[PDB]
């Protein structure tokens, strides 16, 4: 039982790694919306929309190393 | 079995990181998308479902990761 | 239990990995922001709450790494 | 043979972590076909294959690791 | 004990791997304002404070990862 | 035996790890293709001989790793 | 004792890992320097100190890092 | 002796992780031929054998990491 | 004292892994060069003692390592 | 002695990783060496010796990882 235990919390830890690909995604996504705002300001309201998009589809990939991380903590 | 489910439980753990590939993928297809239709308004309904196809396969991979994650668990 | 308690020792500190993402994000935000503003300056009162909520969306990402690390530490 | 079982179950989580190079590498492919062509719409029909081959053997290299991950679980 | 006293330092030393996040980051940061000032030297006090800004909340993600280490260590 | 069959396993799913490698090198080269068209497209008969160079040379780079991954799987 | 004068081996190699950041950032801030430079010659006496605040501060996270490691191997 | 040779098997999948640089930079090289020769046709017969070089210069620390691996191997 | 002299090769050898940000930070400041002169050859004399600063600062950080590497070597 | 010799072979294989590094870096060189001659081929006798020199920069921080490497499993 002390083994298991100890690899679940270990396990845990190395559940949060990918969590960094969301942190620079997230990011990555701004920074489009920020440069194709200041070139054309008048794509704002059609390009924010995809922004919301890109950052929530990236940011799910944490979410699911974070459930993982959660299942191994509790589950 | 304590070392074998211990192995199952660090290696479900493990299975996880290359889901910053699908973080990141995803990102870069619709930053693609956000600087080309801002450059070029007209060609919006042309790439948008480049994006989409785009998005869809580069998430598939970290779902692949996902999936021996969920194996290695259950 | 010494296993267990090494466990989550090693643990919290792998959970900190993840926070590489949100410092280089953060910084991805920024630059966007900075070069926008540098091309465009017209449009910094525009682009500066996207900045804003860019950096609050990547940061999260290393929040969540951070509970893990402190869960595992204290929790 | 809890020690090799293990192995197994650890070396099948490692495999996958190279899944992340075709999860960045089949994003790069459509972000280049997305500025591609909003800078030149007539160039679709051309560029469009071109990025389904690219796909196709990026995501290659993600079978390969979870080939190994596969023929270490089973 | 002598297990959980070793944890304690191999844990703070996997601590200190996230601070080549803000290394970059601060770089990254610092790139973008000597560019946009060159491309544009009027607009430097305007960008300089948002450099501060962003320089700031980058290398507090590194602190983040100082904290936990010095936390294990003393 | 045990250990020395367990270090095969963990060494065969380490070894897949640089495939990663390729799966971008590959998507950069597919990416510099679809730009360098769309750019010029009357260069295309020219480039697409060096795409096929430059990916086959990268991809070559994983199949590298996959040949360890192999010898110590079989 | 073994094992706890180990771990402060193994930990002080790993608390070296995060410099890598501070190599990479200190050459984006001389990169910006230099692309800043080329293209502007006439802010140079402007851009210059920057980049020496950019290096300084990426520079810091490195010596972090060192300090962690010589923290753990005396 | 299980030991070692247990070693020598791990030690060798780790030193296939170098290989990752090659894969990249080769096709780094390889992309800036293709881009170059897109923006000036007449300088291809000038910056091919400039790409040859480049890609055998970076592919040489590839071969590093493969010697190093068939040494643990087999020497 | 076998344990203890294992972990310190363990760790000499893990600490060369920082050794990777001088090899592309060297290179990032070199590029720059290259494409500055490129795109203004009179700027040569100005920026090249700029890319010797840059390089040794970089090429400092892995040096770091280096010498982490060699106090745990002997 | 079985430990530290295992400790060698673990230890030589890590320290290739670093080498991916240089792998990176040459390209990186060539791959500016290229798309500044494509853009003024009248720099290509300046930029070539430049390339040289930061090639073999780049790949002694290899050169020192592959020492180490050596040391590790011979001397
Ligand atoms: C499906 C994937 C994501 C969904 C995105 C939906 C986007 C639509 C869009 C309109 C957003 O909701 C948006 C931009 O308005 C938004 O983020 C809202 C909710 C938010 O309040 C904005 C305005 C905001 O100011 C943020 C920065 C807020 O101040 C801070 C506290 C929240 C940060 C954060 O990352 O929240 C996440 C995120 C929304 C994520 C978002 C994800 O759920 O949700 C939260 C709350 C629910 C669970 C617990 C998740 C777990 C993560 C790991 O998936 O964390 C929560 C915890
Ligand atoms: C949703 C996620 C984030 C929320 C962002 C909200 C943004 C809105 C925006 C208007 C902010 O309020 C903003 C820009 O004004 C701001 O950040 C303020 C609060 C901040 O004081 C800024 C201006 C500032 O000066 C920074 C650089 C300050 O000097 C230093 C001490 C703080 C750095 C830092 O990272 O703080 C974090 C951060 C705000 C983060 C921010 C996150 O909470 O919060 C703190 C506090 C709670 C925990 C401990 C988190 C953990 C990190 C890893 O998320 O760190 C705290 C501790
Ligand atoms: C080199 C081998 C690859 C082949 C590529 C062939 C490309 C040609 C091109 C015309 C495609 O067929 C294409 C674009 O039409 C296509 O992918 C189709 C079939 C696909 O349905 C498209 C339209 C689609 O909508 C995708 C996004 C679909 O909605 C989702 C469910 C599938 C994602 C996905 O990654 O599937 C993969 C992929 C095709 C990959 C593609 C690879 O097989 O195959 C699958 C099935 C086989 C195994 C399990 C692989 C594992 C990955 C990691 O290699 O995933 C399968 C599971
Ligand atoms: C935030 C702290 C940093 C301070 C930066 C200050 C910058 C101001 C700026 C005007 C400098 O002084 C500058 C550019 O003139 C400078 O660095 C001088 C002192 C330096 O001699 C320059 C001209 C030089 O030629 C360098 C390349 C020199 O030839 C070589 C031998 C030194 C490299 C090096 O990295 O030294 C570091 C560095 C200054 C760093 C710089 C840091 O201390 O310090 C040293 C000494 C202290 C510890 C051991 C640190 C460890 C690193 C990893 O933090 O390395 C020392 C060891
Ligand atoms: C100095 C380091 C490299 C030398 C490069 C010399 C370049 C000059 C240039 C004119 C070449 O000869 C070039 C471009 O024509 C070339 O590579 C030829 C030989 C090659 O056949 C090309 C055109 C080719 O078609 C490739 C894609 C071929 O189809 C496939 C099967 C080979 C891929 C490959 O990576 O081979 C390597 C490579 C040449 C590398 C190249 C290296 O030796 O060699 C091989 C053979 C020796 C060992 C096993 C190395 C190990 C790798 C990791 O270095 O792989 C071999 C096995
Ligand atoms: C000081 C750091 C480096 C020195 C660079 C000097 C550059 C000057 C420049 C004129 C070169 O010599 C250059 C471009 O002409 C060159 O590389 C020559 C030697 C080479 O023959 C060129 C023309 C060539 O065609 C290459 C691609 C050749 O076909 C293949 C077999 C060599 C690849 C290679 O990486 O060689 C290395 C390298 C030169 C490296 C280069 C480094 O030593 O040297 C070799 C041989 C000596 C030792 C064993 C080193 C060990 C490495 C890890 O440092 O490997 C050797 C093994």
């Amino acid at each position: 039982m002390q083994l298991v235990l100890a690899a679940k919390y270990i396990g845990a830890g190395i559940s949060t790694i990918g969590l960094l690909g969301a942190g620079i995604g997230i990011a990555i996504v701004f920074a489009a919306l920020i440069n194709g705002v200041s070139r054309n300001p008048s794509i704002k309201d059609t390009v924010f929309p995809m922004a919301i998009l890109g950052f929530a589809l990236s940011e799910a990939t944490g979410l699911f190393c974070l459930m993982v991380s959660f299942l191994l903590l509790f589950g």
